[PDB]
């Protein structure tokens, strides 16, 4: 109409959008100017004036809202509310009225405010982009339901297991006796707690409870041992970690739950179970790492990929002056170019060799050798501007970047005054980028990933609105709230504090990367109120496993003689490995030397190594050792197994010669170590095994040049992190450590002069350092090292210098984008691999799936025996009482069950225990009541043959035993151990799998997951068999470290040690799950009180190496796990 034509030229106008887009960007930048920890009921300039420039947000909001229903209609498709930003604005608008009215009837109500943060998630619709990636992630969203309902699942069980088991377990501290006699002058606390104020608790075990803790193993105080007379326990006072780690209901039992699957803060929380209540709770928790934290959040990534992908197929679908030349031959001499990259290469290797306290000889070596390297870059300058000339000389810009090159180093010679010594060194690494004008296949890897950065930066800026809005949230309702009490005089904050929107930012970037995630966690829900634990769960999940998931489904779519028997001969030396493999399972460096043990350690590695030598005797005479083809030497398998033969033979020859033991130790140590990695065989003795490690090294090679890259960077900004960091890493660790600044005055108070373990001396320790960086664990305290120093050889200080922030994010970023396209990288290799094949084979299945048609085309009668069951008293059970509306009413009670049992609480009222028997009681009878219906329905051929039934029989058996056991101990018949209840009780959960029935799309997801377990089996397989070699080494390598309080550890905490073999297959499992495994490390690196050779050994080369050959080689198993999964449901979408 004619009042809608006034505006809608406005309101269609870009210009209009143009406007809404800054205006949104103003009140983004209005609300980033919040100071919780200052702006006190902003009696401020700054409060006030950004009050009115919100005030004219406000204003603008309405007035477009206004104008664009006026001009477009309202409640219809082509109206206003047909889109759904349209409604998120109306929203804001609606939510920003009633804020300003409320505001004027002076009211404070600091819980409406916080509805602002809202406002910026405005603007993804204004970028068109935005609007079709957001777009896209919506209408993916809907396909996900069924791994969220899994997930309800997985945590549900765990969940009622947890309450059920360790309710209010958590709480038994170790107190006092009762009636206690004191002189006077009470010092001694209620119960014993190790450290000041109960943030690492002493949770005992109750009497009646087999804990492994129990009171009894209190340190002794180190006069009078006070701490002795704390002789029993009792519950109370609180759970651990300020009230926030507990089982009482089941909200913090989710929580718990929802910590192990982020896998943070993991074993401490373990560890308290089996203080509190037995040592064999490791099977809850290992069986939910890998149920619940791998196969769980991986299936989410498959699935949103696949989703993504039809969802995106589907959209498409719907469209559907003479010398120059002379002298120009030389500069393509094919000698030449690679003479300046041998140049470039030792230039990189010249610059890599600084460090602290360099010799003094050394610093001049390095910039003479800066001179002739700069004056031989100038040369090449000014002899390829001759021979070429000056537009031939810019017609590459790669020339014009080594020209910068040059000028900049011939001003960093000249500028030796001040400024240029601080800035134009460090930018010397641009050299080592001149490498990529040579390498050919670092020009079209490099150019594929531009052609992915090209999508992935609409994700980028997603991700950071999505994290700024997250920080507003987070800076809003934490605001000032982190005030750690007086340590030293005063309430210092957190460094994780959310007072400063910077820290906000990094402090939310933190959580995403799931690293000290925790202490943020219970810091902030023992603050405000427990119910705060929904935003940290909103943000990682709606982060980590959305967002990111996204982002990998967008690069993964974006790429689119003598006699000789073989019958049974593997399978016999197979059995013998096993056998080698549980005499190896056994040297702990503890078995005291001419034991038992010992003896029979040694006779047996006699007798397999002489089982070894005679099978490849056998095996060589059958072919022979090189002697033309199809000899013995012919394939890599038999190299392998002939080398650890040689080793077993040079080892048993030293052993031998253990006399005159002197100058032969290390050569004992090494032939010990590859002695542990014997337990190798299996692969070329199996078949399926070497099938997939071929497999493996087949799908390494097309991800080669990504890991080189990967390598450079490494590189680069470890030379770059020893330019910034040199020796700045040294802290005054001592009573005091205030007022004092330079190691003069820690001597003055003489403290210790205490050096981090993650430092940036060398370049190796660089490298160190970066890895632990890379592998999102540890990082923050590195981080926070790296902001805190300060110079040289003095203090750092709280943030002395906020902006390395962006190198130490910076590379997180680079390192975690470069692991993501190497992933995508594996599944595109492995499609197409078998794509190329897969049709052939398929196409005879789809001659066969035709044939299964006419299978159920031979099924459509056969008299079934509905007639027989008809007028005998049951003409009604087989057909009225088997419609889905007598299943929507066993759905029904059985969500009712579901409800009940999550009421259980610590310490309930009675009246509510009384209830739930009487619930319990209802459902057991009408569980009884449609198990005879089904049994009266049809006879014992079908009852055998539904395959489900069954499961609704042993549902029914396990419900009637239990209420059975019930009355036992009401009228105190027989004396039953309360292990059976518990068991009864806890084993009732199995009433919720009748869910599986209803739920299809969650059986064809599981059985997507079940065809695929041929290479998801031998993967564990080898998973399994990475875990023990590498579990053998560390026990030869780690055995002996001792840790008590003079060896204060920090990673292996109690059966984390490497002392026998099974105590570090435990940690082992705990590194690979990446929760402190630098900590780990830390531990084992540590120089010691010359106690032993083995501190003293070369272990600071070859501990880290051992920890990054694991944690890199564990991380690709399970990646190729997940590719192998999300092929096999590619292919079942296909079909
Ligand atoms: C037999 C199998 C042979 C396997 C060869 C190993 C090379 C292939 C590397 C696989 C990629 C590693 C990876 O994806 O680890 C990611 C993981 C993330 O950690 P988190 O967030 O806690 O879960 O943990 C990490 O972040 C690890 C840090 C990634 C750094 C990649 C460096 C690659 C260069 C290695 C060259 C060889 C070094 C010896
Ligand atoms: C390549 C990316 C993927 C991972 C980085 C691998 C590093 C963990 C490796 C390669 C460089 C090695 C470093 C090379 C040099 C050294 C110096 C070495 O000696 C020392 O300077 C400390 C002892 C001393 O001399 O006082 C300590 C081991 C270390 C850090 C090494 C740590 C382990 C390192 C093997
Ligand atoms: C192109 C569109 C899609 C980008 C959407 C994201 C922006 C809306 C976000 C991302 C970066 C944010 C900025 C990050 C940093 C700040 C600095 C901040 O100022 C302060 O740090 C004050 C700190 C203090 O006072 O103690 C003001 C908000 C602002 C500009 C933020 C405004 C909102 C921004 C631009
Ligand atoms: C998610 C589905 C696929 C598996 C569910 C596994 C857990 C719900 C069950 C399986 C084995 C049970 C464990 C079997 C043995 C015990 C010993 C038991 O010790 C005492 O009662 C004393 C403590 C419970 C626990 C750990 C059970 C905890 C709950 C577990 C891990
Ligand atoms: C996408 C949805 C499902 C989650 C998005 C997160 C927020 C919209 C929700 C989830 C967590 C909720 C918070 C949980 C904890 C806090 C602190 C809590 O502390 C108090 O009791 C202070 C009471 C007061 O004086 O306001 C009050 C509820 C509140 C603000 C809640 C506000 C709304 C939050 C942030
Ligand atoms: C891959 C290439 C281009 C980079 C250089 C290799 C580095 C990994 C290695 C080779 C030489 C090593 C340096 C050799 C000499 C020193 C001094 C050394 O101090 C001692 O007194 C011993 C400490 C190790 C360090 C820094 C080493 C640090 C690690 C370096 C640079
Ligand atoms: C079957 C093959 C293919 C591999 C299986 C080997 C391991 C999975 C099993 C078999 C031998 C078991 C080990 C047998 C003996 C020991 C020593 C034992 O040490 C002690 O308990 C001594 C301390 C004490 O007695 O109090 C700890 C358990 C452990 C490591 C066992 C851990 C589990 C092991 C390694
Ligand atoms: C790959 C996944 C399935 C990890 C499997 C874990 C168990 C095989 C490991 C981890 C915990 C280990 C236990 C940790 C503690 C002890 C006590 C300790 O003896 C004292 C050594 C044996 C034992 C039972 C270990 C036996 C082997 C266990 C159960
Ligand atoms: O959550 C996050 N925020 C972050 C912010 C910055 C940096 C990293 C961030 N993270 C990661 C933290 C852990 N987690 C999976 C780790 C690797 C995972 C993977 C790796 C590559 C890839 F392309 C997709 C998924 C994977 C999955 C299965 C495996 F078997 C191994 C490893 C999700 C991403
Ligand atoms: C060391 C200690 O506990 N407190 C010191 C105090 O003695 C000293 O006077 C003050 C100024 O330097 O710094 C603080
Ligand atoms: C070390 O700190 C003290 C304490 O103020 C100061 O006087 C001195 O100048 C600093 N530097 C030294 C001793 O080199
Ligand atoms: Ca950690
Ligand atoms: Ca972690």
């Amino acid at each position: 109409t004619s009042p809608r034509n006034w505006c809608i030229k406005m309101v269609c106008n870009p210009w209009f959008e143009c406007v809404s887009m800054l205006v949104i960007l103003l009140n983004c930048v209005t609300l980033g100017m919040y100071q919780p920890c200052d702006d006190m009921d902003c009696l401020s300039d700054r409060c006030k004036i950004l009050q009115v420039f919100d005030d004219f947000i406000f204003i603008f909001f309405a007035m477009e809202m206004v104008l664009k229903m006026v001009a477009l209609g309202i409640f219809g498709k082509k109206c206003y509310l047909g889109d759904t930003w349209n409604r998120l604005d109306f929203f804001i608008v609606m939510a920003g009225m009633v804020e300003y009215s409320l505001d004027l009837q002076n009211i404070n109500l600091s819980a409406i405010r916080t509805v602002r943060v809202l406002r910026p998630l405005k603007a993804i619709n204004r970028v068109p982009s935005m609007r079709i990636l957001v777009n896209l992630l919506l209408d993916t969203l809907p396909m996900l339901g069924n791994v969220l309902l899994l997930c309800f699942f997985v945590f549900f069980i765990f969940g009622i297991i947890g309450v059920q088991l360790w309710a209010g377990l958590l709480r038994n501290r170790c107190f006092l006796e009762e009636n206690f006699t004191i002189q006077g002058d009470v010092a001694l606390p209620p119960y014993y707690q190790p450290e000041e104020d109960d943030e690492m608790p002493f949770i005992c075990s109750l009497s009646g409870d087999n804990g492994i803790m129990g009171c009894h193993e209190i340190p002794p105080l180190k006069c009078v041992n006070w701490n002795r007379y704390y002789n029993v326990c009792r519950t109370g006072s609180a759970n651990p970690h300020k009230g926030a780690i507990n089982f009482d209901n089941i909200g913090y039992a989710w929580i718990v739950i929802f910590q192990v699957i982020t896998l943070e803060g993991w074993v401490e929380i373990m560890y308290y179970v089996m203080d509190a209540h037995s040592f064999y709770n490791f099977i809850y928790f290992i069986l939910l790492i890998i149920v619940g934290s791998f196969f769980m959040i991986n299936l989410c990534l498959v699935v949103i990929a696949t989703q993504f992908s039809e969802t995106k197929q589907r959209e498409h679908r719907l469209m559907l002056r003479e010398t120059r030349a002379k002298l120009r031959g030389i500069v393509d001499s094919k000698y030449f170019n690679r003479g300046i990259m041998m140049a470039i290469l030792v230039n990189t290797v010249s610059m890599g060799i600084e460090h602290h306290e360099q010799p003094e000889e050394l610093t001049n070596i390095l910039e003479i050798c800066n001179v002739v390297f700069t004056s031989m870059f100038a040369l090449e300058m000014i002899l390829k501007l001759a021979a070429f000339g000056l537009f031939d000389y810019l017609r590459n810009p790669y020339n014009i970047f080594d020209s910068i090159i040059v000028i900049i180093s011939i001003w960093e010679i000249v500028g030796q005054a001040d400024g240029g010594l601080s800035v134009l060194r460090t930018f010397r690494l641009l050299r080592v980028l001149k490498l990529v004008r040579f390498m050919p296949a670092l020009r079209r890897q490099l150019v594929v990933l531009m052609k992915t950065m090209d999508n992935v930066a609409t994700f980028c800026m997603l991700l950071m609105l999505f994290i700024f809005i997250f920080s507003i949230l987070g800076m809003h309702i934490f605001g000032c709230k982190f005030s750690l009490r007086t340590d030293t005089g005063d309430t210092v904050p957190d460094r994780k504090n959310f007072d400063s929107l910077l820290w906000a930012i990094v402090t939310v970037f933190q959580i995403l990367t799931q690293e000290d995630w925790n202490v943020v966690l219970y810091n902030g829900m023992a603050s405000t109120s427990p119910w705060a634990s929904l935003y940290f769960v909103a943000l990682m999940t709606f982060g980590n496993y959305v967002l990111f998931n996204l982002l990998v489904a967008i690069l993964v779519e974006g790429f689119q003689q003598t006699i000789i028997a073989h019958k049974l001969f593997d399978y016999v030396v197979l059995a013998f490995i096993f056998l080698n493999c549980i005499t190896i399972a056994l040297e702990r460096p503890q078995i005291e030397a001419g034991s038992t043990e010992r003896i029979f350690l040694t006779v047996s590695n006699y007798i397999f190594t002489a089982i070894f030598v005679g099978e490849m005797t056998l095996k060589v005479v059958s072919l022979g050792l090189y002697f033309g083809e199809q000899a013995y030497l012919r394939s890599s398998w038999n190299v392998l197994d002939g080398f650890l033969v040689f080793v077993s033979i040079i080892d048993i020859v030293v052993s031998l010669a253990s006399a005159g033991g002197a100058k032969i130790l290390g050569v004992l140590r090494v032939l010990r170590l590859l002695r542990t990695l014997r337990p190798l065989r299996v692969i070329s003795r199996a078949p399926g095994l070497k099938l997939v490690v071929e497999t493996l090294i087949s799908s390494l090679k097309p991800i080669g040049n990504i890991v080189l890259i990967c390598c450079a960077f490494f590189i680069i900004f470890g030379i770059l992190g020893v330019q910034l960091f040199k020796g700045k890493f040294y802290h005054c660790l001592g009573v005091d450590t205030r007022n004092i600044t330079n190691r003069s005055d820690c001597m003055a108070a003489n403290y210790r002069w205490v050096h981090h373990k993650y430092n940036f001396d060398n370049l190796g320790q660089a490298l160190m350092s970066l890895f632990v960086l890379a592998s999102k664990d540890g990082w923050v305290n590195i981080m926070y090292n790296g902001l805190d120093a300060v110079a040289v050889d003095q203090q750092p200080v709280t943030n002395h210098n906020p902006w390395m922030l962006l190198y130490f994010i910076s590379f997180l970023l680079i390192v975690s984008f470069f692991v993501l396209n190497m992933f995508v990288g594996v599944v595109v290799e492995n499609f197409h691999k078998c794509r190329q094949h897969q049709e052939a084979e398929e196409a005879r299945r789809r001659e066969e799936k035709r044939l299964r048609r006419l299978e159920k085309k031979r099924r459509k009668a056969q008299r079934l025996p509905y007639y027989a069951t008809y007028c005998h008293t049951r003409l009604l059970i087989h057909s009225m009482c088997t419609s889905h509306y007598l299943d929507i009413f066993i759905t029904f009670i059985i969500c009712l069950n579901v409800v009940t049992m999550s009421l259980e609480h610590y310490n309930q009222p009675t009246s509510l225990e009384t209830a739930l028997k009487y619930c319990n009681y209802m459902f057991t009878t009408v569980f009884v009541l449609e198990a005879v219906l089904k049994l009266v329905a049809f006879g014992l051929r079908r009852f055998f043959k539904d395959r489900w039934n069954q499961l609704d029989l042993a549902i029914v058996l396990l419900s009637v035993m239990g209420i059975t056991l019930e009355e036992i101990e009401i009228n105190a018949a027989l004396p039953i151990n309360p292990t059976i209840i518990r068991i009864m009780r806890v084993l009732r959960i199995a009433r919720v799998l009748k869910l599986l029935k209803m739920a299809t799309g969650m059986r064809a997801l599981l059985d997507t997951v079940v065809q695929a377990l041929p290479q998801v089996g031998n993967l564990g397989l080898l998973f399994m068999l990475l875990f023990f070699i590498y579990a053998a080494l560390g026990v030869e390598l780690f055995g002996k470290l001792v840790c008590n309080d003079e060896n204060p550890c920090e990673g292996m905490s109690r059966h984390a040690t490497f002392e026998n073999f099974g105590m570090a297959f435990l940690t082992l499992f705990q590194v690979s799950t990446g929760d402190n495994w630098n900590g780990i490390m830390k531990d084992t690196l540590r120089d010691c009180t010359h106690d032993e050779r083995s501190c003293l050994s070369s272990l600071q080369f070859v501990s880290p190496l051992y920890f990054v050959s694991f944690v890199l080689t564990a991380q690709f198993v399970l990646i190729n796990v997940v590719v192998a999964v999300l092929m096999k449901h590619l292919d079942d979408s296909n079909k």
